[PDB]
């Protein structure tokens, strides 16, 4: 996007001549055909520029420097568009406009230290921009040697267009992107000079004029104000840019650039001892006065009234000038802009220009002095800019001086933090989609299936990760908000275009899991009672959904994996009972009813007692199994005797019956556990598939039963049917400690088993293919063939080698085909009628082969495959069998009391139909503060910062001794 | 392209299979066994293209360094001498069984498949590098199996 | 011998499988379209027979800038090197100190 | 006499680089091999001539 550039910017032409050589510095012979004082406006025509583009300095640099050549006579709203938003430049926290002949090439150390230290260090911190002219010459070529010692800094240079050398190679109207410039033209004189290597871009005023001075500083002035008329950023949030002059040195002509920028209302810093026209208002301000304009100025001039009826004029205006101590090199130049810019202001608040750059230090000490008294809305503007500008340390500092948090945030102000989201973020589009309207894209995420809450919450999802920190640690619900922020962060990365925004979000959720955590461990070594039983267990305001809901919805292993979780998932497992009953004490009493109300088991009252014992999850599940085992029984006893094809008898029918019931508990299971939402959950585990297909291979089987005709049909249905039905007692070992985890590292073993399956078949079907080519026997029946091929090689897997049928030498030679050659007859059923022998030993040589791959090398890569998967998975199927223990036990914590056979009895049932909290609260918040603490001291101790706080100190002794060396 | 061409690959060796259990007779050949041979002149044309398109020399190093193309070379050659044997009036038997044998090298051309997935590639890479194992027990066992076999046979004295 | 091998070379078999993985996709990015029964009809075919680009390049180098430019502040701010830094800064306290002290 | 940080020192000076390389300051910098060097027997079997020494190395397949 160039072709815009001409259209808005212009140059200047020499245009009319006036008196051999024009005095618009051009030879009257080379002018155009229209050709008393020259004027740089009325004299001169305006074209479209043609020398706009970027300046690529031969070798080094940032092979980017965009230069432009634009009128004098331009308004500089269009040239601070175009460097913010086409050439990229940020919006700058503040301008240095340096100023100063400073007469003579070389420059005090002092000066240059200041430069290369005070203030090219301020402009990186505070990501301003420096000023000045673009030429390698005077103050610019100082200031540019100083930025290129410390090093990026901004630079902008804004030079005549005409004192430039090799103006030539800049000229190209259909743009320069790729621009060469050789600054070290061989000729060195004083009428052209060229420009810097140092500077980021450059601004070539054109006036019409072939080589003069001070013809871009109405420009240049004219762009500083606008400058200092803008807002730094966040929109109009921001305070107005502060443009100040820093002047060194200089003549009569910056006397009067003083006097117009202070016309201007722009600070003025002068340096102390810099030289001629910037000591001579030092001392003036400081205080005969046309003694020091002789002394201190040129003598030319000194003696002229205008001189000082000038000074006068500046020190008219004498609160916008101030003089940079010299304090034997300071070098404190933040600080010092400050005092200048509060003493130019007599709203602008230090605080809000503080915010702007990243200086806290300097906030801090101006708010540490007592001198300034603070109301509300001082600090409520502040705490706002620093909210937008995502600069958590502001915040935190400005919470800490008793600011009411309460009152400040309204839904005006949540409104416009909201209306801060980065230009086409996931969070923009989602409120698009949906005032704040929170609500609705909160439900939309889950599903929905305290100023303190709302500012976490808006962290959360503009993803500040400090910012949201810092919220949480000021928070209520601690742990809940931690698993609650781990939810939100990990299903926003999930529906996130961008893969990389997604991981730090993603990141974020998991550092959020390891602060909940880790406040849960604490809270839980604390005391058991409370924490687990209490913190986990209740509904907060998030989704009013408790803590372990969260972490499951989260899938938040972490969270599952510590012990006080696991103990408190233990303790709901046992119900009333105490979690310490021996298994056999628990068979015992189911058993044995009575044997309950014995002391040898440890929890109307005998109701309760009752209730408590077969209501507990663990007796339901033991119940579960018992009855799923006498079914599995009944199923046997049916299918291998009472199964017949005439009608089902009692057995039979008790079995229907149970199967159904089966069924539907089951549907019980699918329908309450959003109709189709639940279904899906439901369908979703791999249980509920066995189960289900079981089921359905019953119906089925039933079905082909009953039928006259399909009686073998169904009875071999039912068959598999078992299988199906029994392979479900795996679920039996979940519950172990020690085999879910197995179970789960068996279910991730099936990769090696499908890679071995894979390699088997292909060699069986080569070797059973070679083989029985190579024998040729004369039953050629496609069953035959096919048992030969596949069957009697597999089966040779597994020691069953039938020699007789493949070894010519252990047959009956016999004249069997009446083919050429010799044949043998085996004496297998299916290993063919006879066999050709013409090449037998390549048979048994095939089959050495064959059992050497099969058995031996395939079976141990097998075993090999299995040992190092088991080894490399262990921690993750342990973390996942721990995170899943909670939905088991919540499955068992809703089922009916009653077993499969009697549930029906209960279905039917189902069918025809605070302080203390204040007080948890508080505690959770007293161990928060400790564990914040605890960590913050940890850090504050470590080797590492330690170590950088000795480099500080050092450095600090470093500078008093050199400070009092002098 | 290489869905298709595993596919075609596993029809292939479906009609092998076919024409070797079935229609492989002492007569000339019959319509599938025509079919078969023009088949595997494609097979032969494609690794040919593959060969010469992919410094003659240089690109057929380059082609013949692969070991898949180093197997799909051998199960060819192997096809074109048992086919010859087979026309032969008197090397039936022996053409037989050669494309017996070919029959084995074109069916562990599948092992290639596995290459593709994430998983099972690196298997088939290290399955590669366990041989040195392999002849270190094939050369402890052949040792073993000399030692005790003939002391064995040596008692026995049949 | 099997369990041991197949858990030392892990990772070199995995790398050596991604590197020519290339490989495969080149050599399928090329071969006819058809299987090889019919590949006869395709080899017959076979036989009787900017400023972008600036751009990227300049996107590239931005990218580039900002590596090197990570890497030589995550060196700089290493324990190794502040603590190198620690003692120049020391010994230069300490010669300043000799100097005055006379 | 390789001094890297004296190079980007000196180029860090707005040192132009496209004027500076000439084919005669190329020859001086390869004749600056040292003496028996794997690039320098390259070279006398092979101005520098690194395009073609170049093209031997990776053959220009
Ligand atoms: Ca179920
Ligand atoms: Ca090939």
């Amino acid at each position: 996007e160039q072709s815009w550039i001409p259209k808005i910017f212009k140059k200047k032409t020499c245009t009319t001549f006036i008196v051999t050589l024009c005095q618009c510095g051009r030879p009257r012979t080379a002018h155009p055909a229209v050709a008393t004082v020259w004027d740089s406006d009325a004299h001169t025509t305006e074209k479209p520029t043609d020398a706009y583009g970027e300046l690529d300095f031969t070798g080094a640099g940032r092979k980017h420097s965009n230069f432009l050549r634009l009128s004098d006579r331009t308004d500089p709203a269009a040239v601070y568009s175009l460097v913010t938003r086409t050439w990229g430049f940020r919006a700058p926290n503040l301008v240095v406009s340096v100023l100063g002949g400073s007469g003579g090439p070389v420059l005090q150390t002092w000066l240059q230290d200041l430069l290369r230290r005070g203030l090219v260090r301020a402009a990186q911190s505070t990501g301003a921009w420096i000023v000045t002219g673009g030429l390698h010459t005077g103050i610019g070529r100082h200031v540019g040697v100083a930025v290129r010692d410390h090093q990026k800094v901004v630079a902008m240079g804004v030079a005549p267009w005409g004192v430039v050398r090799n103006r030539d190679t800049l000229i190209n109207p259909k743009g320069s992107f790729p621009a060469r410039y050789r600054w070290r033209g061989d000729p060195e004189d004083g009428v052209q000079f060229p420009l810097d290597y140092n500077y980021s871009a450059f601004f070539l005023v054109d006036d019409g004029t072939h080589g003069c001075l001070g013809g871009e500083n109405r420009f240049r002035l004219r762009l500083e104000s606008y400058i200092s008329q803008q807002k730094t950023g966040v929109g109009g949030t921001g305070i107005d840019i502060p443009v100040l002059l820093l002047l060194i040195d200089g003549d009569e002509k910056m006397l009067t650039r003083i006097e117009n920028a202070t016309q201007a209302q722009l600070p003025c810093l002068l340096v102390a001892g810099s030289g001629g026209a910037a000591d001579c208002l030092a001392e003036t301000l400081e205080d005969q006065g046309e003694a020091r304009d002789r002394i201190r100025r040129f003598f030319p001039k000194g003696d002229l009234e205008v001189l000082q009826a000038q000074v006068e004029r500046i020190m008219t205006r004498k609160e916008l000038l101030t003089v940079y101590s010299s304090e034997d090199g300071s070098e404190e130049f933040e600080t010092i802009v400050l005092k200048a810019l509060v003493k130019a202001c007599g709203y602008l608040d230090a605080l809000r220009l503080a915010v702007a750059w990243n200086r806290v230090d300097i906030a801090q000490s101006e708010l540490f002095r007592g001198d300034i008294q603070w109301r509300s809305f001082h600090l409520e503007a502040s705490l706002m800019d620093a909210l937008l500008n995502d600069r958590p340390e502001f915040v935190r500092l400005l919470i800490s001086h008793g600011l009411s948090l309460g009152h400040f945030l309204t839904p005006m102000r949540l409104a416009q933090l909201y209306s801060a989201a980065p230009s086409n973020s996931l969070i923009r589009n989602l409120l698009d989609q949906a005032p704040p309207d929170v609500g609705h894209v909160l439900r939309m995420l889950l599903g929905k299936m305290a100023p303190w809450s709302d500012l976490l919450l808006w962290a959360l999802l503009l993803n500040r990760a400090q910012m949201a920190m810092y919220f949480w640690e000021m928070g209520s619900n601690a742990v809940s908000s931690a698993l609650g922020a781990c939810l939100l962060l990990r299903v926003m990365a999930r529906l996130e275009p961008d893969a990389e925004e997604a991981a730090r979000r993603k990141d974020l959720a998991f550092k959020f899991e390891g602060m909940g955590v880790d406040l849960f461990g604490e809270c839980y070594r604390s005391s058991e009672v409370r924490a687990a039983r209490l913190l986990l267990r209740r509904c907060p305001l998030w989704g009013d959904a408790t803590c372990l809901q969260l972490a499951m919805q989260a899938d938040a292993r972490a969270f599952f994996a510590q012990d006080g979780v696991q103990s408190l998932l233990t303790q709901k497992w046992w119900g009333d009972m105490a979690s310490t009953t021996p298994i056999w004490a628990l068979v015992l009493a189911f058993f044995c009813p009575p044997l309950i109300y014995t002391r040898l088991i440890t929890f109307r009252r005998c109701l309760r007692r009752w209730f408590h014992f077969w209501g507990a999850p663990v007796t339901i599940f033991m119940g579960n199994v018992v009855s799923y085992l006498l079914f599995l029984l009944l199923f046997s006893r049916v299918l291998l005797v009472d199964f017949q094809p005439a009608p089902p008898g009692s057995l039979e029918l008790l079995l229907y019956f149970w199967a159904f019931t089966l069924l539907c508990e089951e549907l019980r299971q699918g329908l309450s556990g959003s109709l189709s939402q639940r279904l899906r959950l439901y369908l979703a585990d791999s249980w509920n598939q066995c189960d289900l297909v079981a089921l359905t291979c019953f119906l089925l089987g039933v079905g082909c039963r009953l039928t006259p005709g399909l009686y073998h049909l169904g009875r071999t249905v039912l068959c598999i049917d078992f299988m199906v039905f029994t392979v479900r007692l795996l679920h039996i070992f979940t519950v172990n400690k020690q085999l879910g985890p197995k179970i789960v590292i068996v279910s991730k073993m099936m990769k090696d088993v499908f890679f071995f399956l894979f390699f088997l078949g292909v060699w069986l079907v080569a070797y059973g293919v070679a083989t029985e080519g190579l024998l040729r026997p004369r039953d050629s029946d496609f069953p035959s063939i096919l048992r030969r091929v596949f069957y009697r090689p597999y089966l040779q897997i597994f020691g069953q080698i039938p020699q007789e049928d493949m070894d010519v030498a252990l047959m009956e030679h016999s004249n069997c085909s009446s083919e050429p050659g010799f044949w043998a007859h085996p004496p297998g059923a299916q290993a063919g009628t006879c066999v050709s022998q013409y090449a037998n030993w390549l048979v048994v040589l095939l089959l050495v082969i064959f059992l050497l791959v099969a058995n031996i090398l395939l079976v141990n890569l097998l075993i090999a495959m299995f040992s190092y998967t088991f080894g490399k998975v262990q921690g993750n199927s342990d973390l996942y069998w721990k995170a899943q223990r909670y939905r088991l036990i919540r499955e068992f914590h809703s089922r009916p009391a009653l077993a499969p056979p009697f549930i029906v009895i209960s279905h039917l049932r189902l069918l025809l139909r605070k302080e203390a909290e204040r007080k948890l609260l508080t505690w959770e918040s007293v161990h928060k503060e400790n564990f914040l603490l605890a960590r913050a001291r940890d850090k504050r101790e470590s080797d590492s910062e330690r170590l950088k706080r000795t480099s500080q100190k050092v450095d600090l002794a470093l500078k008093q001794l050199g400070h009092i060396r002098e």
